[PDB]
């Protein structure tokens, strides 16, 4: 028993991560194969920041332009293409430590593990959701950039992030790993808002569940709501609208606690409009939205 | 910036976790050379378990009884030890993927990662707390005996614990890796307690300055309280009481935030008086205690 927030071993990944310079820049990129994948403002200056055409920065620069460091084993590039906002700089030596792997863009709502890199060496390893807004609310210092996120399903490693900003609010910003950026958000140094977030509903009531199978049982009642009287409530508390398949996602936890997903909605219900009264769930004096209903079953089996 | 429950990297860790069997038991065991070291429980069957003579069911074994396999590849056992709780199992083969490593045991209040692992086979990995009783609040199914926990330190892997046995209360116990139990605890399957456990002070205030270089500055004042007189406040929330050298340790955080220790814990004394009153602090609700000053000084240095 415990609920903890949980990475996935890092170890396959870790194997993965160079050190990628492109003049006084440092970052941090993923080998697999003979490809290293890095975010492409690595060949920006200074001054380059504020309004890049890549497309002209990238045609001014040649091969030896890039220095790639794994561990201190240098590779030799040998050709560089842009894909959207990620550099593919093709080098000489396959990666031997390749992992079965994919490229995978995932959805507002689901989590990741994120290896925290700095000069091409792996720091930390930690959970992440995608907000809503498409940001996450990762941990990161100057040096993080080209750090990946990922899932890791039957030793077959779905990358799903690679990071790109830090936004002034301290919230992260990146792309997936063909490059495409999650939210409205593009690589230049210049301030860029998220849009409103909001609570991500279904991750709620999978960490209530949860708490029950872990013994937590304080907040639950003998009432059942309707899915359109439980939706009013989560508008005016900022929460996502809960549907008939996020019903049907949560129905395993339901049965195995037996505990109808509307009736664990009329506990958030009364959770919203009561607050805890100075009691916890699992820990937490807030309502915890950073689990998936995967997360949960996979971590509560017994 | 961002402040997040941070692991180490665990690919050093996750190429020693080795799957051992004895009769119908099994779990994880931690393959360093020619060694494998796992819990000696390993041995007792269902009926042993209530109170084993550890003596008489080790002599009663042969190599030929265990069952070491490091994914599908079967280590050969030609040699079987006990020190304290662990067994030790001799194989004739070095593992070639041993890292650096060193065999610690920690203190109360001290961090570190844990690698969960199930059959041999790696499943997540997350920060732990020893309490200053001795538990750590883990999460752990049935099959994750023999799982391990580890700081890392210049690529040199300080293994500190090794999981044996979920309490009654939901909290975990294990030994240091050369056997010896952190806490009044015992291998054998009877109900044990923890003693009473307490609020690691140090840590919340480390955890503040933490919340402080990360922009939450709700909670700070113009007061200072002396040593003495947050003691006072200390023992009457069940929080350890503050030392000089506790006061030394924080000495790097107070200068980079500016705030001197004993003015933070006039903050201190005010949030355990008063509450938060609906703030949060780095996303939480509570005062934190599992975050050293080494954590917050890894994971904030910008
Ligand atoms: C208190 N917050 C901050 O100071 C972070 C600032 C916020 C800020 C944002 C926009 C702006 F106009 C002024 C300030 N952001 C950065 O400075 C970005 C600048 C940047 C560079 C490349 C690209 Cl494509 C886009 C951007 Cl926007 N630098 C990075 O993200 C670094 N690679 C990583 C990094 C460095 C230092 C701190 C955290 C992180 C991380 N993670
Ligand atoms: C609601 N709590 C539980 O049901 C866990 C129970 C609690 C309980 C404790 C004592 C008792 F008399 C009755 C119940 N504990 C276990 O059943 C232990 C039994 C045990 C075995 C070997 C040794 Cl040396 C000491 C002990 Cl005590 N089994 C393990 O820890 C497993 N290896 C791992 C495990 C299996 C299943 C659940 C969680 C975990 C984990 N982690
Ligand atoms: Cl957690
Ligand atoms: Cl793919
Ligand atoms: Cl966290
Ligand atoms: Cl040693
Ligand atoms: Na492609
Ligand atoms: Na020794």
């Amino acid at each position: 028993s415990g609920f903890r927030k949980m990475a996935f071993p890092s170890g396959k990944v870790e194997g993965c991560m160079v050190q990628v310079t492109c003049g006084t820049t440092t970052l941090n990129g993923l080998w697999l194969d003979d490809v290293v994948y890095c975010p492409r403002h690595v060949i920006c200056t200074s001054e380059d920041m504020l309004n890049p055409n890549y497309e002209d920065l990238l045609i001014r620069k040649s091969n030896h332009n890039f220095l790639v460091q794994a561990g201190n084993v240098q590779l030799r590039v040998i050709g560089h293409s842009m894909q959207n906002c990620v550099l593919k700089l093709k080098v000489d030596t396959a990666n031997p430590k390749t992992p079965k792997y994919k490229f995978v863009r995932i959805q507002p709502g689901q989590t990741f593990s994120v290896l925290a890199c700095y000069n091409g060496s792996p720091s930390g390893v930690y959970q992440c959701a995608m907000r809503p807004n498409f940001t996450i609310k990762g941990s990161f210092l100057n040096g993080s950039c080209g750090s990946v996120g990922f899932n890791i399903d039957y030793d077959c490693v779905s990358f799903c992030y690679m990071h790109h900003m830090e936004l002034p609010t301290g919230v992260h910003a990146g792309t997936d790993l063909e490059g495409n950026f999650y939210g409205p958000f593009v690589d230049r140094q210049t301030a860029q808002a998220a849009g409103t977030d909001t609570t991500i509903t279904v991750n709620v009531l999978a960490w209530l569940y949860a708490a029950v199978i872990n013994g937590d049982r304080w907040f639950l009642n003998r009432f059942t709501t309707t899915l359109n009287d439980f939706n009013l409530v989560a508008m005016k508390y900022n929460y996502e609208p809960l549907t008939q398949d996020h019903v049907d996602i949560l129905g395993p936890l339901s049965a195995q606690t037996g505990i109808a997903v509307l009736d664990m909605c009329a506990s958030l219900k009364e959770l919203l409009q009561n607050g805890m009264n100075g009691r916890t769930i699992l820990g937490s004096a807030l309502l915890e939205d950073e689990f998936t209903p995967f997360d949960v079953v996979r971590q509560c089996s017994g």
